[PDB]
């Protein structure tokens, strides 16, 4: 029994990779996105209202495990707001059964939301950035003890499969060479320690230490307006204008951008952030987690990741 499980995703325009989870008995399928930026897993209830009309309902009168709950929560991001109650029952993912607390979704605002191809959130992230302190998933099948290794990776794929996240281990035919960690700054995020950005084989932005989360839920590489202004300066530019935008003759002509994680230089081509968009945006992060940089799909396009929760580190060896 010393386990692994995989699931595989779907990749929605390199902006939204999700997967299938299953709740209770019998198994309700929901598309969800994995997200080490987040730490509660949620997803609508029939008892919504608003783009509920758009997505799958959990209905909890069609399972013999559930338990309710009914304590609220609100679940803020920087994209949305949602908000419920918790509910309890078992979740089903590539084939791991475990019990969790989850919010079932009763209001959902009708703009990010409606264009979402996913119904809910599983997310990847430490107790501590859990609202009530639910015990987030992984803490949870990790309880269980089935897992050959506490880490979890993913595969996000270029647009045969879309991507895929492994649980228990790492799937060497879609990565390349060898690991190289860097450790958690900080446990209770899934952030590393930067040191610059060389916006050439030259500029140098953060040459001080800077901080990067590595953000699985998010679909670009992110920093401080501050920052991304000054890098989107020295490269083509074309501030705003739906968002940073360049020439497309000189695409391949752009520079290299290389970020300096622990030891290593980890550097994206043009072909990497230049779709003509490029896959690099501004976020300011508020402080507990901001100001911080955000290594999102942008980044895990090219490097297969290993998140690491026995160790508290984060792997990346070559995407292929
Ligand atoms: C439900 O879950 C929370 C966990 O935050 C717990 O404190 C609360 O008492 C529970 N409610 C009941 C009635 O089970």
């Amino acid at each position: 029994g010393n386990t692994t499980s995989s699931v595989i995703l779907t990749n929605y325009m390199d902006t939204q990779y999700y997967g299938e989870i299953g709740i209770g008995t019998p198994p309700q399928t929901f598309k969800v996105v994995f997200d080490t930026g987040s730490s509660n897993v949620w997803v609508p209830s029939s008892k919504c209202s608003t783009a509920c009309v758009y997505h799958k309902l959990f209905d909890a009168s069609d399972s013999s495990s559930y338990k309710h709950n009914g304590t609220e929560l609100t679940l803020r991001y920087s994209t949305g707001t949602v908000s419920g109650f918790l509910s309890q029952d078992i979740i089903t993912v590539g084939g791991i059964t475990v019990t969790q607390m989850f919010g079932e979704v009763t209001e959902m605002p009708a703009l990010p939301f409606m264009l979402a191809e996913f119904d809910g959130v599983v997310g990847m992230g430490f107790i501590e950035q859990a609202i009530g302190r639910v015990t987030p998933i992984f803490d949870n099948i990790i309880s269980q003890g089935v897992l050959k290794e506490d880490v979890f990776s993913f595969y996000y794929n270029r647009d045969s499969l879309g991507g895929q996240i492994v649980l228990g281990g790492s799937d060497p035919q879609h990565y390349e060479g060898n690991f190289h960690y860097i450790n958690l700054i900080k446990t209770g995020v899934w952030q590393i320690q930067m040191k610059g950005v060389s916006v050439g084989s030259s500029t140098l932005l953060c040459e001080d230490g800077c901080l990067a989360l590595v953000d699985t839920g998010a679909s670009y590489i992110s920093g401080s307006t501050s920052s991304i202004e000054k890098l989107m300066e020295a490269l083509g530019a074309k501030k705003r204008l739906f968002d940073y935008v360049v020439k497309c003759n000189e695409g391949p002509t752009l520079p290299d951008i290389s970020f300096h994680l622990g030891g290593k230089e980890y550097t994206l081509t043009s072909a990497d952030y230049v779709f003509c968009t490029l896959a690099i945006h501004a976020m300011d992060i508020p402080p507990p987690t901001g100001p911080t940089w955000a290594l999102g799909a942008t980044f895990i396009r090219k490097f297969y990741t290993e998140f690491d929760r026995r160790n508290n580190r984060i792997g990346f060896a070559l995407a292929r």
